[PDB]
């Protein structure tokens, strides 16, 4: 298995490179690739670490040689922003449609609600688009949860999973509460919750004062996400995780939902299941921001 990375030279594609050479699977590939000429020495310098992933970097304008038997793409280029942004997912992706076109494609450049619109409608131009291998990576939004879950009903952090569904924007982060395994939580403490979740960004922000965002969590975020489709894209079973994909429509095109991840990508979009009535509230109160920045994305490649 071969992982590749667009954007690895930036503060979150390092922290990615760096968590996946130490944690993927003995016999892994990892090839990283960004526009900078540091990123060849971005892999030399990982090489270093005694772990069974060969990993090399490639740097300039084309991004091939870094794609050549890519079965994982995860594209973390871009700032930490559609003005910015959406340039540079249309041409990562571009590339990445004529070099390995039926790989699995993580999104992490944002903003995700819109930037993978960008690169479906990108992938169906080139008559490539496959909705079971393209992912808006929203792990950050579950990472996140499970710390301010544990942290306020005094849990092991590690041992809490919330399930969070809708968007990456912050009116489209829906965490799912109510779904905790032996936890329960008052009205009050869902709404400060969710709110919390949904500003954790700006906190991040607010306390580098203006150096940068979440660029170390996001890259464990990535890495997680990168793992568990390694391991289903292995034969690994159970494997469970929520991301922002093409799927029913029942709510907008792009949804975040649980996926049981397969050898092909997603193997089943599993119910979002039984909603709260605040938990229903926020889905729909929230449904006309998705379906926005799903058409802002769309109408920057048509
Ligand atoms: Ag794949
Ligand atoms: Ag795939
Ligand atoms: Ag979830
Ligand atoms: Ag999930």
């Amino acid at each position: 298995m071969k992982v590749a990375v667009l954007g690895a030279a930036g503060g979150i594609g390092q922290a990615l490179a760096l968590l996946l050479k130490t944690q993927l699977p003995s016999g892994s590939e990892l090839s990283l690739y960004d526009i900078a000429p540091v990123t060849p020495g971005v892999a030399v310098d990982l090489s270093h670490i005694p772990t069974a992933v060969k990993i090399k970097g490639f740097s300039g304008e084309d991004a091939t040689p870094a794609l050549e038997g890519a079965d994982v793409v995860l594209i973390s280029a871009g700032v930490a922003l559609f003005n910015v942004n959406a340039g540079i997912v249309k041409n990562l992706v571009q590339q990445v449609a004529k070099t390995c076109p039926k790989a699995c494609i993580g999104i992490i450049t944002n903003p995700v609600n819109t930037t993978v619109a960008i690169a479906a409608e990108v992938l169906k131009k080139a008559g490539v688009y496959d909705k079971n291998k393209l992912f808006g990576v929203t792990t950050l939004d579950i990472i996140r949860s499970n710390t301010f879950v544990a942290e306020l009903k005094g849990k092991q952090p590690g041992e809490v999973e919330v399930p969070v569904i809708g968007g990456h924007s912050g009116v489209t982060i829906l965490p799912l509460l109510s779904q905790v395994p032996g936890v329960s939580f008052t009205e009050q403490e869902v709404a400060d919750l969710t709110k919390r979740i949904q500003n954790a960004g700006t906190e991040v922000v607010e306390a580098k004062a203006g150096g940068g965002s979440a660029t170390l969590s996001m890259g464990q975020a990535a890495a997680r996400f990168g793992l568990s489709l390694v391991r289903a894209l292995q034969g690994e079973q159970g494997v469970v995780e929520c991301a922002y994909v093409e799927g029913d429509g029942q709510y907008a095109r792009f949804f975040s939902q649980p996926l049981l991840l397969g050898k092909n990508g997603v193997e089943e979009r599993k119910s979002i299941g039984t909603l709260s009535a605040f938990e229903q509230n926020a889905l729909e109160g929230m449904l006309d921001t998705l379906k926005k920045d799903i058409a802002l994305g769309q109408e920057f490649v048509n």
